[PDB]
């Protein structure tokens, strides 16, 4: 009585491990991966290392890693493995299906990524801002452009902070292959 992750769900959650959290592709998340993530973003947007954007990104990522460790690092080595990661997500999905909200470190990350996408600062991610960011993570442009149209409902919805936040939740927990949120980090062929 209860339940595991479906193949669908597990693979969506491993995809994000591999592409966005494990920046040195060694199979585990560590503070070292976050430092890398920080360099990557500074390079993308041309932020100087000792600036306030950089320093605010670092501070935010520290809180996020602190919350992630608290949630997932069961053997307390300051390293989160795919094992630790999936075990945690199993409980984060269930808790979400029962009304609870996602963990605070996760919402923090979502809001931080929204901010990273929305370089114009107008509270809207546009198609160019979007592919600029996900293409930097190895997502093909054609899967960025298709995903954007899906996410914005072919332009009927503005991808604001709140819309990004809802889509974000749906990516990680939805078991519906027709959900829009499935394509938040590039088109999934389904
Ligand atoms: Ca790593
Ligand atoms: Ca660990
Ligand atoms: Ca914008």
């Amino acid at each position: 009585a209860a339940h595991q992750l479906s193949d669908f769900q597990r693979n969506k959650i491993l995809r994000v491990f591999n592409t966005f959290y494990d920046c040195n592709h060694d199979g585990v998340i560590e503070w070292d991966d976050f430092e890398l993530a920080i360099k990557k973003i500074c390079n993308l947007h041309s932020w100087p290392t000792d600036g306030k954007k950089h320093n605010e990104a670092r501070a935010t990522l520290k809180l996020i890693w602190d919350g992630l460790r608290k949630y997932a690092d069961e053997n307390e080595d300051e390293q989160v493995t795919k094992e630790e990661w999936l075990k945690m997500w199993a409980e984060c999905v269930k808790s979400v299906e029962k009304g609870e909200s996602l963990p605070e470190w996760l919402t923090k990350y979502m809001n931080f990524m929204f901010d990273v996408n929305d370089t114009s600062g107008d509270n809207i991610i546009d198609k160019h801002e979007y592919s600029t960011v996900y293409m930097s993570y190895g997502i093909p442009k054609s899967d960025c452009d298709a995903a954007f149209d899906t996410l914005s409902d072919g332009g009927k919805t503005m991808v604001t902070r709140e819309i990004f936040a809802r889509l974000w939740t749906e990516y990680f927990v939805s078991n519906d292959r027709g959900a829009k949120g499935n394509h938040l980090f590039g088109t999934l062929k389904l």
